[PDB]
């Protein structure tokens, strides 16, 4: 699965983009 994360992706994931969710910017991580 992919995840919209704050503050960053976690080890074993890569950042592939950005989410906009709940008025906040999140890393798109898979």
């Amino acid at each position: 699965a992919c995840y919209c994360r704050i503050p960053a992706c976690i080890a074993g994931e890569r950042r592939y983009g950005t989410c906009i969710y709940q008025g906040r910017l999140a890393a798109f991580c898979c």
